[PDB]
């Protein structure tokens, strides 16, 4: 009988590994359905545009680790304003000053280490491009950046107002940091990869083990108690199939309810995005020869939401292309998720739902005005770029001009409903709220609403996307939650 | 006949004068009511730049005398009294009277304004009149700031700070608050050491800055000081000079155009008794109406304040010995559309025997009024700021107290042990209740912060930069006034919204801007 049985070892599953398994007396099993550290779930689509008239929208495929380490390089953390709403959402304890010491615990930030809103002891190095290795593309991008008024912020973990900067990365995963060679020599901790947990056994309302899919046979693993760290559209699968989740869909699948909670599979967020792309003229090529530049920005579409952009420009001598993908980095729009039916081999039915709070257009409309701006200062402008629409996964030639599109709005919003991405950034499926919140699903500490023996501790939990990349923040939040479970 | 006579030879001004007289064929009138300052014969209580509390101690002296407004929103229950507003006369203006505080506000603001239709006016369009007014001694070769400007603007260092201070900082730190340190080009929550404006230990006002020995010489330019400006000429709808009292004598000038840089209390006053304003307000005291424009006067903008004091106890006294400086940006959380609406200065003066933690509300939403009482040059305006009219200030004031409890709770500031109680921001004492006794009880704190909230000296937008086609607006982009010709307003009058800054920078930069409007 193992005391912890974390099921999906990405991101938060090998934070939670490593920090559960610390104390000795702890005996850890870590199930992966990957491999050992193609590299993703196969055939796992997703509806991404909210169904608009006129516009026809399919299946679409979207990555999701399948290996150790999970969907672990961009490492930022938001700003404090995500946190200090997740608290008033009903996150107890989760607003920036609480948050704020597990950005500290996961980090050693090579560059500003020694500076008190970061550490320099944590398992995850992060690091920076010096602004003097910067092509003279970059330079020409940073003087008409300048020319708008916007400062280089140098750091955007620690500074929070809108400019730009050279964005943060961990380069030397979440498994050689916290899954490295002294953690998987702990006598306490075993690691199974390549092993899939199929569905949850429960005694009455207990979650009392796993039944797991390992080589070619079905074993059942017991334990105290199930932490899912599945990602934020399997762990809530896992749920659905459990009983855990919106009575009237479970009985129509012939599941048995073990407790009615609604907000299983509901509050999926991701970030809204779109690219830009130019052929380099021979300037820009060779300037472009000399993660370089991110840009925090405000839309101006809500005064509520400041900040509500991110802007990467860049230049690429091998696709011969200049770029500026964006994305909506605070977004009014959710989706949901529900499962197909109950096979759990089944991927759920996911609906991002982007772009039906019409806000979300807004902001993308703001974000090309401003790629329009920069790129006509002087310093851009000299490379006489055409800028082109491309969707932001795929950027490449094929769409129509940036500033005739510009001059049709009716086929500005056909092009955007019609190829706007998401930058896997899913979270908010199982989210944490208050005791007496109907939509709840986790406690501040992770723990499922209406059962025993079950935790979530992964991006599922996140009562909204943050102004980041996920990444960090679900390291962060793994770190948090462990401290908790530890007491 | 003067190409330019310019009303008011303050802080805006000033600037006008400088720049508008740079060209030789500008023939150039400023019109001060006030003191002449010199460089030679600088006033001792103005001169004094590490004390500028002083010319509030010489009392009227410096100052429009017995000018009285009226402060907080009418609210049942509560009566409210006309209270004395430091407006400054003399050469200089309120930059001669001042903290001598120098910060820009947020690019916020102004991206603000040019939605509000200023346009131009953007953070874009003011960041090079920020950049052109100043030499900054700390950060003047970085990327958003000047180093060859005519006001020099500096911080105290950080390793010159008090124990106290240093208390004060590790308690922000716990908070989660970082050393921001150049609120000038860093836009986000946090602290530093504030920028001022000083040369060595004296002042250095907009007069020294602008108006020089070097400036003065100019043969273009005619500064009359001792000369109250009365009414505006008028042929038409074309304004053609202005009257002026000098000692008994007054006097008539000619001019191709008018500027007012008066101050944002006179400035409009002047308008509406010459028949620029709310036509109702102006037909019922029988002024003729000249252009109907209902904005004159309105959009009366201020920054809401208010006191937190302690008697120093030992070790906070002996912590104050050792070395403006420590500012605080932070947001109240009371509207997510506001960030960074709150400012906190927590200091000790060892010759009161005071702590405090003085805030005020940096980016309100309530806004006020003024209007002419009859249509005497020699009256002030009734003037009613309105302030805590509406209820999200009050909510904001109430958070910044809650802000100073958490701060003070924090080990750093604990150990003092200090007994934290209200006092009016203008005039710090005892008096007041505990502040952890009146947040217990909600509308005892209502009716006490409603009966004592204060101004900061921020008045601005009572003649709104607006769009051609807005019956709120003024002025034009380039301060021409609506509905007359021959006539700017140049001052803090123009301000759409009071910025998210003490206004003396920015009504620098707006001077600088529209002066370099007018000569293009
Ligand atoms: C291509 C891509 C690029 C990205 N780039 C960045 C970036 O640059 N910066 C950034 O901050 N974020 C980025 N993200 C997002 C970030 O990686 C995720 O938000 C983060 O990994 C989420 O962590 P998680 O622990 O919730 O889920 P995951 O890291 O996805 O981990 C879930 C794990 O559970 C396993 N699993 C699922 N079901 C079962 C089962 N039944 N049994 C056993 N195991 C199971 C999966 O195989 C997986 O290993 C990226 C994501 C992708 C897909
Ligand atoms: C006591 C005090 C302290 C302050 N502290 C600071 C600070 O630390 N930092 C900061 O940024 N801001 C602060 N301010 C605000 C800032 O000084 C003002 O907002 C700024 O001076 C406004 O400039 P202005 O040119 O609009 O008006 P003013 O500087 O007030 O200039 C108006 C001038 O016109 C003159 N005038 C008026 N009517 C007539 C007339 N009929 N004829 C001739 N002349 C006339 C006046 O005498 C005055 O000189 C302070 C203000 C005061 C009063």
């Amino acid at each position: 009988i193992f005391d912890y049985v974390i099921v999906g070892g990405g991101t938060a599953g090998s934070v939670l590994a490593n920090r559960l398994s610390a104390r000795p007396e702890n005996r850890v099993l870590l199930i992966e359905a990957g491999i050992d550290t193609k590299f993703f779930w196969p055939n796992l689509t997703i509806h991404r545009a909210a169904e608009h008239p006129g516009i026809t929208r399919e299946p679409q495929f979207y990555e999701q680790g399948r290996l150790l380490g999970g969907g672990s390089v961009v490492s930022n953390r938001g700003l404090p304003r995500d946190y200090d709403e997740w608290q008033a959402l009903g996150a107890d304890g989760w607003d920036w000053q609480g948050v704020l010491p597990y950005f500290i615990k996961t980090e050693r930030d090579a560059d500003y280490g020694d500076d008190p809103l970061h550490g320099n002891a944590g398992p995850i190095p992060i690091g920076r491009v010096d602004s003097r290795h910067w092509s003279d593309f970059t330079v020409a991008a940073t003087q008409a950046l300048e020319a708008a008024g916007l400062p280089n912020i140098h750091d955007q973990n620690a500074r929070f107002d809108d400019g730009y900067f050279p964005p943060a990365f961990t380069l030397k995963s979440a498994a050689r940091g916290y899954l490295d060679a002294s953690v998987r020599v702990r006598p306490n901790l075993s690691l199974w990869t390549e092993s899939r947990v199929l569905k949850l056994l429960t005694t009455g309302n207990a979650i009392t083990g796993v039944s797991v899919l390992r080589g070619r046979e079905t074993l059942q693993v017991q334990a105290r108690e199930v932490i899912l760290t599945a990602g934020a559209l399997q762990s809530p699968a896992i749920l659905l199939r459990t009983g855990i989740g919106p009575a009237a869909d479970l009985h129509a699948l012939g599941i048995p309810v073990l407790a009615d909670r609604p907000g299983v599979g509901r509050n999926l967020w991701e970030h809204s995005s779109i690219g830009v792309v130019a052929p380099l003229t021979e300037q820009a090529r060779a300037d472009a020869s000399t993660h370089q530049l991110g840009i925090r920005a405000s839309s101006g579409v809500d005064p509520a939401t400041p900040s509500d952009l991110f802007l990467h420009i860049g230049a690429d001598p091998v696709s011969g292309l200049a770029s500026a993908v964006f994305w909506v980095n605070k977004p009014s729009s959710t989706g949901w998720l529900k499962l197909k039916d109950a096979d759990p081999f089944s991927y759920p039915d996911v609906d991002f739902n982007l772009l039906s709070d019409p806000r979300d257009l807004g902001r993308l409309k703001a974000g090309l005005r401003l790629i329009t701006h920069y790129f006509a200062a002087p310093s851009l402008a000299k490379y006489g770029l055409a800028l082109a629409l491309s969707r932001f996964a795929a950027p490449q030639p094929g769409g129509p001009l940036l500033n005739d599109l510009l001059q049709d709005e009716a086929a500005l919003e056909r092009y955007l409903r019609t190829n706007v991405g998401g930058t896997w950034h899913a979270s908010g499926t199982a989210r944490i709220g208050r005791a007496d919140d109907s939509q709840a699903v986790v406690d501040k500490a992770g723990r499922v609403y209406g059962v025993t023996g079950l935790r979530v501790a992964d991006a599922s939990i996140m009562p909204t996307v943050p102004t980041a990349n996920t990444n960090l923040p679900t390291l962060m939040l793994a770190e948090k939650i462990a401290d908790a479970i530890l007491t």
